[PDB]
RNA sequence: AUUCUCUCAUAGGGAUAACGGUGUGGCCUUCUACCUGUUAGAAAUAAUGGGUCUUCAGUUGUAAUUCGUUGCAACUGACGGGGGGGUGG
């Protein structure tokens, strides 16, 4: 196996799978046009195919250009590594607003680039696992983090009384002294072949200072980077996490953390370069008072971890209540506020097909298209196997039924209000439809008869509830774990 | 996927990787014989091919049985799983003596039983990994133990005075209240599903007390109780690695190592069984003194090691020479001292068979056969790859050139004596063969010359040297490694 | 060794101890302890009634600063045992003792360290796996009667049947 | 000892401190000690003047370490003696200079680690009653002058007799 | 041309219209409780078209119990937010 054929191998599937998403991309447009056409009438707008901008900044960035002479780039490149003299290309970078005000340097790399990255440094973090700390993650999306989260709240439960501190490492990433992580390459046990340190510095000499965030090569270099600052935490029976540029630490100790705090600043000066805090606080049980500032819940990603449950983050409920609430508006409202409703069915028959819609619409959004017959099955035995897809399968360590329980009457008010004012708009462009199955049921009365409907012998008007999906999340991390779930 | 399905490829997987491991039994037994045949003339023995023992014990812990009704084995495994009346059968037990002087107690579980251990523990060791301890083996012979040993190791180096403490937890194993194991069920985030707890009973159940040990479920259940006491070792800061019924822990600091002390008597004590060290020691660079009771070299597996290297344990170093020794008595001694030589071909002619069979024997003890010339294709850059076999493939993390060096003179020289003893027994029978090739050779020129021979265009006389592998080795471990190069 | 404390005890110090630690010494009471002081003049009388009051009351601090560092520990006339399942708190205890000293104006001696621990089990710091207090030996596995004491009892028992 | 430390320090290590702690090295000052070390290759030259500042200001936060530590300490030319009262402290001081050996590139090896408690008083770890500064033996109980320098004393009195 | 093929190949040449995907439905097959017409049929079932629950906690009875707990009834306790304006207890 020639390094040119595993070049070959890496760059022509990297194209290949973004030649796939493109398709697919492009299919689902036309797919989504025509229903816009149905719901829009005339109104409806016209289809739009993009195409990825950063595809046109160069060539080598466009997946079927690099699929067109994917052997006579991965031949060069081999020469290039072989000569040493291999550079890769500047990544289409693009700063992006943070929440914080700051900016998240997103970098994409072209195609070639991106696959060495990941076809070397996946290589050598495979190599150097055991040599790296437990809850370290690269993305803030990477599916593994949720282990550390695990963690994070099992102690939160057992430790009644918790000392945690948040860190931001953005600038530490953003500028490293290049010289420091090349000092950190023969520490720690860490196995880096010559060609591998070659193809490292080669990426940092493509930067001047600083790791690239996002990218195949952070978790190494960041792992390589901060592994003293690991050691040094874990000798002081502190745990932590650090995703992306985040960090946090959390302890039973008050003299703990605040040595924590003191390590990260030590660790700061070695690198030439400040961590700053978000920083301190306790949290405890609900009710039990503190004595330092104190905080009874943390967020965590998408989570709000508290000493007695796991529960999804206000700005998470608000982005999944924003999702279904723009599904029904969409589907039940917007239509009927154009201009015409030519070419826009209009309910009628106890009917209203925008209704079917908006609901499957949802229950792809909450459970992935499960019926409740098949949630059930699952959580009695009947079934051995879910699938679990939709917003819950990205909150799979929820355990707060009150939050559910909320969110399940927010989902059915809403639906009882969409439909309300869709029978106004309705009545106003002249359909009168009050007596209608759709426009008639009270808010009490809509999840029963919806759950009593059926259409081609399957139940497809009942409401979604978040409940249900819970316990079969809380069955499926009892029989498979957090991996399966998360990924099938 | 059904249970049943699951048990039934299981069952008949593990029936036969056992039928293919006797037919290569016996089949190594007439090959073998072949050459004792050809070695030892008509003195040489004849064939006894055996069948383990405990194959006659019960049906089911032959492997050709189960094969025969691994079907309607698995229907009944899965109703009795389902109907929750499994029991494991009672395991071919066999308490063999330890060096200091204890039972190491073999449990062999029936061909079925030990398919559903590996079905069940396996998935969840798999689906807990992130809650168990980093360095937590249920083998000796465990590969990834090497990774716990390259941690020691590098904290010996990087920690120039480091206090360890040896433990041993048989008993805790042999006896460990069972409902001490079921109140961990529930705890440290544990996913263990109604079935696992039934399967994990259940094994229990066919036991009274204690894990067995040595098994599929022996890493599992070990972990699940020890999890309290990682836990509160690692908030002590030390760092600790537990191997079959062994546990080392080290640290920096004296107290915190007495502080492990008192936490590994406390979860005795929780534990209603006792732990007993080996006990406590301060390991620092050679020269350098130490104020309590110190040692400079810990002996963990076949690996010494100490500040400065790690070296081949004294034991493993003895087992090398009696291996390597014995070769060559049984291919240049034993069959001159038998009371005929009939049928035992003599040296003459300049050719010593027996001596390029020993030479090559012990080619493939040290290298796994291969020639110098491919350790140096490997170790230029000709040669991207090289597999590693032999002795040495067992202590990849070696770094003692000069125990590698004595090896190497050893060799040699008994490669000498042993020639210089077969021409003293052949001139005694009548064959004066002392000018000779084989015999002819001064101890300081045996390297060279043998290097030099070549017989069908390959060099097969050339002494092997366990510097050249090591160089090898040393090379493969910082291209792909510890995990590569212990298995390929 | 607190031999040469109570031997050698500055009467200032024992007289500064009166109104500390809520003691409860009526006017009376602080006279007579004055006055059997006075007889003395430096020193508590040992083996006495007034042994254990002003030993106590002298040495209220060291027993609060060894509570406080978390070790165990019995005076017993001149002799003082301080037991810990840790090394640092140990050495922490002798320093607590040199300070005491110090602002007694007077010298502790120990005997002075080691460690009991189950036998057969090794040792980093010197070690013993018997503590001779008083007359029992005392192991981490059993009490037994010390080597002095056995030797007592059999001198009594040969000696009546020699008798 | 610090020997090799001050035979092979990286004159970056040297360079990098000029700015920390507070020192106050005019350019020209920079200059002066640049052009001395530029001389040197690695290393700060020994029994000169420049030798004082140098191995203060590339010692600086190994004195930082140790005095929060609670460790005291002396260094005098290629040596350092480190004392406290607590063994722990004593490790870390150890830990500490390990930590700084690695930070300048370069190692500090002990010449190792003792007790020093009254004469008779017992010891746990290995212990030693004097220990050898200078021409002096210094003890728990006395200052004395070292057997090294007492010979060379006898020495110099018996050769002025027999001259 | 995003297909196919040549150049000591992160770039350039050619030759052909194909290549790469998407929704629906079909078969294959993975797992899926019960009651039912009406089609086949001799009660063995299959495709079909309608319907019901299926989870968790405690109490009590019962059987096992290596003293962690486990199978079965059978009774109730939850099992679809919040807010604004009036209004009754």
């Amino acid at each position: 196996m020639k390094l040119e054929q595993q070049i070959q191998r890496v760059i022509l599937e990297e194209a290949k799978a973004l030649i796939k998403d493109y398709h697919e991309y492009h299919n689902r447009v036309h797919l989504e046009s025509v229903r816009n056409k149905k719901r829009l009438g005339d109104s409806a707008p016209d289809k739009k195919i993009h195409r990825p901008n950063y595809w046109s900044f160069d060539k080598k960035f466009d997946p079927f250009y690099v699929k067109s002479n994917y052997k006579s780039i991965a031949r060069s490149i081999a020469n290039k590594i072989e000569n040493r003299t291999y550079l890769p290309n500047e990544p289409f970078t693009k700063d992006v607003p943070k929440p914080d005000g700051g900016i998240r340097k997103v970098s994409i790399y072209q195609i070639p680039d991106a696959a060495i990255s990941k076809l070397f440094f996946n290589r050598l973090l495979a190599k150097n696992r055991h040599r790296f700390s437990s809850f370290s993650y690269a993305y803030r999306n990477d599916r593994n983090v949720h282990f550390a989260i695990q963690d994070i709240s099992v102690d939160l439960k057992k430790n009644e009384r918790t000392f945690l501190a948040e860190f931001d490492f953005s600038d530490f990433f953003g500028s490293i002294s290049h010289s420091f992580l090349n000092e950190q390459f023969n520490e720690n046990g860490f196995y880096i072949s010559p060609e591998e340190k070659f193809i490292i510095r080669s990426f940092l000499r493509e930067r001047k200072v600083g790791i690239p965030q996002g990218t195949s090569i952070s978790l190494f270099l960041a792992n390589l980077t901060c592994w003293k600052l690991d050691q040094d935490l874990e000798r002081e029976g502190v745990k932590f996490s650090r995703y992306a540029d985040d960090t946090i630490i959390w302890s039973q100790e008050y003299s703990k953390i605040c040595n924590a705090f003191n390590i990260i600043t030590n660790f700061s000066k070695s690198a030439g370069i400040k961590i700053n805090p978000k920083g301190i606080s306790l949290l405890t049980k609900k009710g039990l008072p503190s004595e330092i500032t104190s905080k009874n819940n943390l967020d965590f990603l998408g989570y709000t971890l508290s000493v007695e449950n796991v529960s999804i983050k206000e700005k998470s409920v608000k982005k999944i209540k924003k999702q279904i609430s723009y599904i029904l508006y969409r589907n039940l409202i917007q239509p009927l506020k154009k201009t015409s409703l030519a070419g826009q069915t209009i309910p009628a028959n106890d009917r209203d097909k925008n209704f079917l819609i908006a609901i499957c619409e949802i229950r792809r959004y909450m459970y992935g298209g499960l019926s409740k017959s098949q949630i059930k099955d699952y959580l009695s035995g009947r079934s051995n196997r879910l699938y679990f897809k939709g917003i819950m399968s990205f909150y799979p360590l929820v355990n707060d039924v009150e939050q559910l329980k909320q969110l399940d009457g927010w989902i059915v008010s809403v639906i009882y209000r969409a439909l309300k004012l869709r029978c106004q708009l309705l009545s106003k462009w002249g359909y009168n439809r009050s007596h209608n199955f759709p426009f008639i049921l009270d808010r009490e009365d809509i999840v029963d008869k919806c759950s009593k409907k059926t259409i081609a012998g399957r139940k497809l008007f009942e409401i979604p509830s978040f409940l249900l999906i819970h316990k079969a999340l809380q069955k499926g991390l009892q029989e498979s774990g957090i991996e399966k779930i998360m990924n099938p």
